Protein backbone atom coordinates (compact mmCIF):
# COMPACT_ATOMS: atom_id res chain seq x y z
CA UNK A 1 0.00 0.00 0.00
CA UNK A 2 0.98 4.21 -0.44
CA UNK A 3 2.12 5.72 2.78
CA UNK A 4 0.19 8.77 3.72
CA UNK A 5 3.88 10.90 4.95
CA UNK A 6 1.86 14.08 6.01
CA UNK A 7 -1.97 15.60 7.18
CA UNK A 8 -1.54 17.21 3.90
CA UNK A 9 -1.53 13.61 2.23
CA UNK A 10 -4.66 12.70 4.72
CA UNK A 11 -8.20 12.89 3.11
CA UNK A 12 -10.60 14.90 4.78
CA UNK A 13 -12.45 11.84 5.12
CA UNK A 14 -9.70 10.29 6.97
CA UNK A 15 -9.08 12.91 9.71
CA UNK A 16 -11.46 12.29 12.06
CA UNK A 17 -11.25 8.35 12.17
CA UNK A 18 -6.76 8.90 12.62
CA UNK A 19 -7.74 11.95 15.19
CA UNK A 20 -9.35 9.79 16.96
CA UNK A 21 -7.39 6.76 17.08
CA UNK A 22 -4.49 9.15 17.81
CA UNK A 23 -6.66 10.61 20.75
CA UNK A 24 -7.87 7.23 22.26
CA UNK A 25 -4.33 6.20 22.70
CA UNK A 26 -2.81 9.20 23.98
CA UNK A 27 -5.66 9.49 26.72
CA UNK A 28 -5.05 6.02 27.50
CA UNK A 29 -1.33 6.30 28.22
CA UNK A 30 -1.42 9.62 29.83
CA UNK A 31 -4.28 8.26 32.29
CA UNK A 32 -1.47 5.50 33.05
CA UNK A 33 0.89 8.57 34.30
CA UNK A 34 -2.16 8.77 36.96
CA UNK A 35 -2.99 5.06 37.46
CA UNK A 36 0.66 4.68 38.42
CA UNK A 37 2.06 7.68 39.87
CA UNK A 38 1.11 6.84 43.50
CA UNK A 39 3.13 3.88 43.02
CA UNK A 40 6.69 6.10 43.17
CA UNK A 41 6.31 6.28 46.57
CA UNK A 42 4.51 2.94 47.64
CA UNK A 43 5.68 0.34 45.71
CA UNK A 44 7.06 -2.99 47.89
CA UNK A 45 10.64 -2.93 46.74
CA UNK A 46 13.34 -0.30 45.49
CA UNK A 47 13.48 -2.23 42.02
CA UNK A 48 9.83 -1.93 41.87
CA UNK A 49 9.69 1.69 42.74
CA UNK A 50 12.34 2.37 40.06
CA UNK A 51 10.36 0.29 37.30
CA UNK A 52 7.26 2.51 38.09
CA UNK A 53 9.94 5.66 37.81
CA UNK A 54 10.83 3.88 34.21
CA UNK A 55 6.73 3.10 33.24
CA UNK A 56 5.27 6.92 33.69
CA UNK A 57 7.82 8.19 32.15
CA UNK A 58 8.35 6.13 28.99
CA UNK A 59 3.78 6.39 29.02
CA UNK A 60 4.20 10.60 29.83
CA UNK A 61 6.79 10.68 26.74
CA UNK A 62 4.83 8.42 24.80
CA UNK A 63 1.52 10.77 25.72
CA UNK A 64 2.70 13.67 24.55
CA UNK A 65 4.56 12.50 21.11
CA UNK A 66 0.93 11.38 20.47
CA UNK A 67 -0.67 14.61 21.68
CA UNK A 68 2.24 16.65 19.26
CA UNK A 69 1.17 14.18 16.05
CA UNK A 70 -2.81 16.41 16.56
CA UNK A 71 -1.23 19.67 16.64
CA UNK A 72 -0.62 19.09 12.95
CA UNK A 73 -4.07 18.02 12.07
CA UNK A 74 -5.68 21.36 13.75
CA UNK A 75 -7.83 20.26 16.31
CA UNK A 76 -7.23 22.31 19.57
CA UNK A 77 -10.09 21.46 21.25
CA UNK A 78 -9.30 17.25 21.36
CA UNK A 79 -6.14 18.32 22.27
CA UNK A 80 -7.15 20.90 25.27
CA UNK A 81 -9.70 17.57 26.40
CA UNK A 82 -6.58 15.49 26.18
CA UNK A 83 -4.64 17.92 28.47
CA UNK A 84 -7.37 18.63 30.92
CA UNK A 85 -8.59 14.45 31.29
CA UNK A 86 -8.34 12.74 34.75
CA UNK A 87 -9.34 9.99 36.73
CA UNK A 88 -13.74 10.12 36.03
CA UNK A 89 -13.38 11.63 32.35
CA UNK A 90 -10.80 9.64 30.63
CA UNK A 91 -12.81 7.65 27.30
CA UNK A 92 -11.73 3.97 28.75
CA UNK A 93 -13.80 2.69 31.69
CA UNK A 94 -10.39 0.80 32.26
CA UNK A 95 -8.59 4.23 32.77
CA UNK A 96 -10.76 5.58 35.03
CA UNK A 97 -9.80 2.70 37.85
CA UNK A 98 -7.02 3.48 40.14
CA UNK A 99 -4.67 0.90 40.79
CA UNK A 100 -5.49 0.64 44.92
CA UNK A 101 -2.67 -2.36 45.36
CA UNK A 102 0.33 -4.17 43.85
CA UNK A 103 -1.36 -6.95 42.63
CA UNK A 104 -3.70 -4.23 40.65
CA UNK A 105 -0.74 -2.82 39.06
CA UNK A 106 0.83 -6.33 38.25
CA UNK A 107 -2.36 -7.74 36.39
CA UNK A 108 -3.21 -3.52 35.18
CA UNK A 109 0.80 -3.88 33.34
CA UNK A 110 0.00 -7.61 32.17
CA UNK A 111 -3.38 -7.59 30.86
CA UNK A 112 -4.50 -3.94 30.08
CA UNK A 113 -1.18 -2.76 29.02
CA UNK A 114 -0.89 -6.02 27.67
CA UNK A 115 -4.20 -5.50 25.21
CA UNK A 116 -2.86 -2.30 24.27
CA UNK A 117 0.39 -3.89 23.02
CA UNK A 118 -1.72 -6.28 20.53
CA UNK A 119 -3.13 -2.96 19.10
CA UNK A 120 -0.13 -1.15 19.23
CA UNK A 121 2.18 -4.27 16.93
CA UNK A 122 -1.30 -3.64 14.80
CA UNK A 123 -0.59 0.14 14.14
CA UNK A 124 3.33 -0.24 13.45
CA UNK A 125 1.25 -0.97 10.06
CA UNK A 126 -0.70 2.14 9.95
CA UNK A 127 -0.57 3.86 6.25
CA UNK A 128 0.15 6.99 8.28
CA UNK A 129 3.94 6.90 8.49
CA UNK A 130 3.72 9.41 11.78
CA UNK A 131 1.68 7.02 13.53
CA UNK A 132 3.13 4.01 12.41
CA UNK A 133 6.86 5.25 12.98
CA UNK A 134 5.63 6.13 16.47
CA UNK A 135 4.07 2.90 17.39
CA UNK A 136 6.79 0.48 15.86
CA UNK A 137 9.34 3.08 18.50
CA UNK A 138 6.90 2.13 21.62
CA UNK A 139 6.84 -1.17 21.35
CA UNK A 140 10.18 -2.20 22.76
CA UNK A 141 9.52 -0.06 25.92
CA UNK A 142 5.59 -1.66 26.17
CA UNK A 143 7.60 -5.47 26.09
CA UNK A 144 9.78 -4.04 28.80
CA UNK A 145 6.71 -3.56 30.68
CA UNK A 146 5.13 -6.59 29.98
CA UNK A 147 8.74 -8.76 31.39
CA UNK A 148 8.40 -7.14 34.62
CA UNK A 149 4.95 -7.83 35.56
CA UNK A 150 5.45 -11.47 34.05
CA UNK A 151 8.16 -11.86 36.77
CA UNK A 152 6.36 -10.19 39.34
CA UNK A 153 3.66 -12.65 38.76
CA UNK A 154 5.41 -16.04 39.00
CA UNK A 155 6.94 -13.94 42.59
CA UNK A 156 4.38 -12.83 44.02
CA UNK A 157 3.68 -14.95 47.17
CA UNK A 158 -0.32 -14.46 47.62
CA UNK A 159 -1.07 -16.66 44.56
CA UNK A 160 -4.70 -16.25 45.63
CA UNK A 161 -4.89 -12.79 46.07
CA UNK A 162 -3.24 -12.63 42.56
CA UNK A 163 -5.65 -14.73 40.76
CA UNK A 164 -8.31 -12.34 42.16
CA UNK A 165 -7.14 -8.90 40.59
CA UNK A 166 -5.80 -11.37 37.39
CA UNK A 167 -9.72 -12.22 37.41
CA UNK A 168 -10.87 -8.37 37.75
CA UNK A 169 -8.67 -6.90 35.26
CA UNK A 170 -8.66 -9.76 32.21
CA UNK A 171 -12.35 -9.26 31.32
CA UNK A 172 -12.22 -5.59 31.14
CA UNK A 173 -9.00 -5.66 29.18
CA UNK A 174 -11.03 -7.68 26.95
CA UNK A 175 -13.96 -5.26 26.83
CA UNK A 176 -11.40 -2.34 26.14
CA UNK A 177 -10.02 -4.23 22.85
CA UNK A 178 -13.59 -4.34 21.82
CA UNK A 179 -14.50 -0.11 22.24
CA UNK A 180 -12.23 0.05 18.69
CA UNK A 181 -15.33 -1.69 16.35
CA UNK A 182 -17.31 1.48 16.52
CA UNK A 183 -14.61 2.74 14.38
CA UNK A 184 -15.09 3.42 10.38
CA UNK A 185 -14.12 0.08 9.22
CA UNK A 186 -14.07 1.64 5.59
CA UNK A 187 -11.51 4.35 7.31
CA UNK A 188 -9.73 1.71 8.80
CA UNK A 189 -9.10 -0.49 5.55
CA UNK A 190 -7.91 2.42 4.03
CA UNK A 191 -5.24 3.21 7.43
CA UNK A 192 -4.04 -0.48 6.87
CA UNK A 193 -5.40 -0.73 11.00
CA UNK A 194 -8.55 -3.07 9.91
CA UNK A 195 -7.33 -6.02 11.99
CA UNK A 196 -7.87 -3.74 15.36
CA UNK A 197 -11.96 -4.66 15.18
CA UNK A 198 -11.71 -8.37 14.42
CA UNK A 199 -12.65 -11.31 16.66
CA UNK A 200 -9.16 -12.97 15.66
CA UNK A 201 -6.85 -10.18 17.74
CA UNK A 202 -9.41 -10.76 20.79
CA UNK A 203 -9.60 -14.49 20.65
CA UNK A 204 -5.54 -14.94 19.80
CA UNK A 205 -5.29 -12.04 22.77
CA UNK A 206 -7.59 -14.43 25.49
CA UNK A 207 -5.56 -17.52 23.85
CA UNK A 208 -1.98 -16.42 24.39
CA UNK A 209 -2.63 -14.66 27.71
CA UNK A 210 -4.54 -17.60 29.26
CA UNK A 211 -1.38 -19.75 28.17
CA UNK A 212 1.04 -17.17 29.77
CA UNK A 213 -1.38 -17.45 33.03
CA UNK A 214 -0.96 -21.12 32.76
CA UNK A 215 3.19 -21.05 32.19
CA UNK A 216 3.84 -18.64 35.06
CA UNK A 217 1.77 -20.57 37.11
CA UNK A 218 -1.83 -19.20 37.53
CA UNK A 219 -5.67 -20.06 36.98
CA UNK A 220 -6.55 -19.44 32.98
CA UNK A 221 -9.87 -16.74 32.94
CA UNK A 222 -12.57 -18.22 30.54
CA UNK B 1 40.44 9.70 51.09
CA UNK B 2 38.72 6.63 51.94
CA UNK B 3 37.60 4.04 49.81
CA UNK B 4 35.20 1.92 52.07
CA UNK B 5 33.24 1.59 55.58
CA UNK B 6 36.55 -0.61 56.54
CA UNK B 7 38.80 2.51 56.03
CA UNK B 8 36.53 4.56 57.57
CA UNK B 9 37.22 5.53 61.38
CA UNK B 10 34.40 4.46 64.62
CA UNK B 11 34.66 8.24 65.37
CA UNK B 12 33.58 9.52 61.93
CA UNK B 13 30.85 6.75 60.85
CA UNK B 14 28.22 8.22 63.14
CA UNK B 15 28.31 11.77 61.03
CA UNK B 16 28.87 10.10 57.54
CA UNK B 17 25.82 8.04 58.30
CA UNK B 18 23.78 10.83 59.07
CA UNK B 19 25.10 12.83 56.16
CA UNK B 20 23.91 10.24 53.76
CA UNK B 21 20.54 9.52 55.59
CA UNK B 22 20.00 13.37 54.83
CA UNK B 23 20.99 13.35 51.36
CA UNK B 24 18.41 9.83 51.29
CA UNK B 25 15.56 11.58 52.69
CA UNK B 26 15.57 15.15 51.18
CA UNK B 27 15.81 13.68 47.57
CA UNK B 28 13.53 10.81 48.17
CA UNK B 29 10.76 13.63 49.83
CA UNK B 30 11.18 15.27 46.69
CA UNK B 31 9.17 12.35 44.97
CA UNK B 32 6.42 12.93 46.91
CA UNK B 33 6.47 16.65 46.56
CA UNK B 34 6.68 16.40 42.66
CA UNK B 35 4.78 13.55 41.74
CA UNK B 36 1.47 15.04 41.78
CA UNK B 37 2.92 17.45 38.86
CA UNK B 38 3.62 14.69 36.40
CA UNK B 39 -0.11 15.04 35.38
CA UNK B 40 -0.93 18.93 36.69
CA UNK B 41 1.87 21.29 35.42
CA UNK B 42 0.96 23.70 33.21
CA UNK B 43 2.51 22.37 29.69
CA UNK B 44 3.62 19.63 28.18
CA UNK B 45 8.06 20.53 28.32
CA UNK B 46 6.79 21.20 32.31
CA UNK B 47 5.16 17.62 33.03
CA UNK B 48 8.36 15.83 30.72
CA UNK B 49 10.88 18.28 33.29
CA UNK B 50 8.78 16.81 36.55
CA UNK B 51 8.95 13.32 34.94
CA UNK B 52 12.61 13.87 34.40
CA UNK B 53 13.20 15.62 38.28
CA UNK B 54 11.13 12.76 39.94
CA UNK B 55 13.72 9.95 37.77
CA UNK B 56 16.72 11.77 39.16
CA UNK B 57 15.91 12.33 42.63
CA UNK B 58 14.48 8.59 43.28
CA UNK B 59 17.25 7.37 41.34
CA UNK B 60 19.67 9.42 43.38
CA UNK B 61 17.68 8.92 46.71
CA UNK B 62 18.18 5.09 46.45
CA UNK B 63 21.64 5.12 45.23
CA UNK B 64 22.38 6.87 48.92
CA UNK B 65 20.81 4.48 50.35
CA UNK B 66 22.58 1.98 48.98
CA UNK B 67 26.27 3.44 50.25
CA UNK B 68 24.29 2.73 54.13
CA UNK B 69 23.86 -0.72 53.37
CA UNK B 70 27.75 -1.36 54.43
CA UNK B 71 27.55 0.87 57.22
CA UNK B 72 25.19 -1.93 59.40
CA UNK B 73 22.40 0.60 60.07
CA UNK B 74 19.61 -1.31 58.54
CA UNK B 75 17.15 0.62 61.41
CA UNK B 76 18.32 3.71 59.77
CA UNK B 77 17.65 2.52 56.51
CA UNK B 78 14.30 1.36 57.35
CA UNK B 79 13.51 4.76 58.69
CA UNK B 80 14.28 6.33 55.40
CA UNK B 81 12.11 3.93 52.91
CA UNK B 82 9.20 3.81 55.33
CA UNK B 83 9.57 7.99 55.76
CA UNK B 84 6.54 10.18 53.91
CA UNK B 85 5.42 13.62 54.39
CA UNK B 86 5.21 14.66 57.99
CA UNK B 87 7.91 11.99 59.12
CA UNK B 88 10.76 13.72 56.63
CA UNK B 89 14.12 15.31 58.75
CA UNK B 90 14.08 18.48 57.00
CA UNK B 91 10.56 21.08 57.83
CA UNK B 92 11.01 21.65 54.09
CA UNK B 93 10.54 18.32 52.58
CA UNK B 94 7.17 17.91 54.89
CA UNK B 95 5.60 21.34 53.02
CA UNK B 96 3.77 19.60 49.66
CA UNK B 97 3.60 21.85 46.56
CA UNK B 98 0.22 22.94 45.85
CA UNK B 99 0.48 25.49 43.33
CA UNK B 100 3.21 25.78 40.32
CA UNK B 101 4.44 28.69 41.68
CA UNK B 102 5.82 26.58 44.86
CA UNK B 103 7.24 24.24 42.34
CA UNK B 104 9.00 26.77 40.36
CA UNK B 105 10.19 28.91 43.85
CA UNK B 106 11.15 25.36 45.42
CA UNK B 107 13.25 24.01 42.41
CA UNK B 108 14.99 27.42 42.50
CA UNK B 109 15.71 27.97 46.17
CA UNK B 110 15.46 24.43 48.20
CA UNK B 111 17.12 22.34 45.56
CA UNK B 112 19.37 25.24 44.62
CA UNK B 113 20.40 25.20 48.11
CA UNK B 114 20.76 21.77 48.22
CA UNK B 115 23.02 22.29 45.09
CA UNK B 116 25.44 24.27 47.06
CA UNK B 117 26.00 21.67 49.91
CA UNK B 118 26.21 18.95 47.19
CA UNK B 119 29.11 20.54 45.56
CA UNK B 120 30.66 20.44 49.35
CA UNK B 121 30.09 16.67 49.06
CA UNK B 122 31.40 16.40 45.81
CA UNK B 123 35.06 16.84 47.96
CA UNK B 124 34.25 14.39 50.98
CA UNK B 125 36.80 11.58 52.06
CA UNK B 126 34.91 9.38 51.74
CA UNK B 127 35.02 8.22 47.56
CA UNK B 128 31.67 6.31 48.00
CA UNK B 129 29.21 9.31 48.56
CA UNK B 130 31.80 12.45 46.28
CA UNK B 131 31.80 10.08 43.69
CA UNK B 132 27.55 9.96 43.62
CA UNK B 133 27.71 13.40 44.82
CA UNK B 134 29.64 14.35 41.85
CA UNK B 135 27.62 12.26 39.66
CA UNK B 136 24.14 14.66 40.24
CA UNK B 137 25.65 18.25 40.21
CA UNK B 138 24.94 17.93 36.08
CA UNK B 139 21.27 16.79 36.78
CA UNK B 140 20.62 18.88 39.24
CA UNK B 141 22.03 22.16 37.75
CA UNK B 142 19.21 21.37 34.80
CA UNK B 143 16.73 21.50 37.12
CA UNK B 144 17.92 24.84 38.45
CA UNK B 145 18.24 26.14 34.42
CA UNK B 146 14.63 25.09 33.96
CA UNK B 147 13.16 27.00 37.29
CA UNK B 148 15.21 29.87 36.25
CA UNK B 149 13.12 29.51 32.71
CA UNK B 150 9.52 29.12 34.43
CA UNK B 151 10.59 32.52 36.62
CA UNK B 152 11.28 34.80 33.51
CA UNK B 153 7.68 33.43 31.84
CA UNK B 154 5.76 33.68 34.83
CA UNK B 155 3.16 35.93 33.90
CA UNK B 156 1.40 37.05 37.80
CA UNK B 157 4.65 38.29 39.12
CA UNK B 158 3.44 39.60 41.86
CA UNK B 159 1.96 35.90 42.97
CA UNK B 160 5.51 34.49 41.67
CA UNK B 161 7.42 36.66 44.38
CA UNK B 162 5.29 35.53 47.27
CA UNK B 163 6.41 32.11 46.42
CA UNK B 164 10.00 33.18 46.35
CA UNK B 165 9.17 35.61 49.68
CA UNK B 166 8.11 32.05 51.42
CA UNK B 167 10.19 29.38 49.88
CA UNK B 168 13.36 31.40 49.97
CA UNK B 169 14.26 32.16 54.27
CA UNK B 170 13.15 28.12 54.67
CA UNK B 171 15.62 27.58 51.79
CA UNK B 172 18.21 29.58 54.31
CA UNK B 173 16.95 27.85 57.62
CA UNK B 174 17.41 24.35 55.29
CA UNK B 175 21.02 25.58 55.00
CA UNK B 176 21.16 25.99 58.94
CA UNK B 177 20.03 22.45 59.90
CA UNK B 178 24.46 21.01 59.20
CA UNK B 179 25.40 23.31 61.92
CA UNK B 180 24.18 20.60 64.82
CA UNK B 181 26.59 18.22 63.24
CA UNK B 182 30.17 17.50 65.02
CA UNK B 183 33.00 20.02 63.83
CA UNK B 184 35.63 18.10 64.15
CA UNK B 185 33.74 15.30 62.47
CA UNK B 186 33.39 17.28 59.11
CA UNK B 187 36.77 18.67 59.04
CA UNK B 188 38.00 15.26 58.95
CA UNK B 189 35.71 14.47 56.11
CA UNK B 190 36.88 17.21 54.11
CA UNK B 191 32.99 18.92 54.16
CA UNK B 192 33.65 21.83 57.15
CA UNK B 193 32.40 24.28 54.14
CA UNK B 194 28.86 22.56 54.49
CA UNK B 195 28.44 24.78 58.56
CA UNK B 196 30.37 28.04 57.34
CA UNK B 197 28.50 31.40 57.34
CA UNK B 198 30.17 31.91 53.81
CA UNK B 199 28.16 29.46 52.50
CA UNK B 200 24.88 30.98 53.51
CA UNK B 201 26.20 34.35 52.61
CA UNK B 202 27.21 33.11 49.17
CA UNK B 203 23.99 31.67 48.81
CA UNK B 204 21.81 35.00 49.61
CA UNK B 205 23.71 37.19 47.49
CA UNK B 206 23.99 35.17 44.43
CA UNK B 207 20.06 34.07 45.13
CA UNK B 208 18.96 37.55 45.13
CA UNK B 209 21.69 38.59 42.03
CA UNK B 210 20.22 36.07 40.26
CA UNK B 211 16.35 36.73 41.36
CA UNK B 212 17.06 40.26 39.99
CA UNK B 213 18.65 38.74 36.75
CA UNK B 214 15.06 37.03 36.34
CA UNK B 215 13.07 40.21 37.38
CA UNK B 216 12.33 39.70 40.68
CA UNK B 217 12.48 41.94 43.80
CA UNK B 218 15.66 40.48 46.39
CA UNK B 219 14.41 39.04 49.94
CA UNK B 220 16.21 39.98 53.36
CA UNK B 221 16.60 37.50 55.74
Amino acid sequence: MQKLRSVKEVPQDLTNTLVNIIELRADFELAMVEQYSPWLVNAPTVDSRLFVAKLVSDELNHGWQLVRLLEEFKVKDVIERISNARLGIHKLEVSNLPLFNWEDVIAFTFLVDGAGLYQLKILKDCSFEPLSTLASSMIKEEESHIFFSQNELRNYQNKNRMQGAINFWFPRAVEMLHMTWSLNETHLRDLNISDLTKNDLINGYIKTTNEELKKCGYNEVN
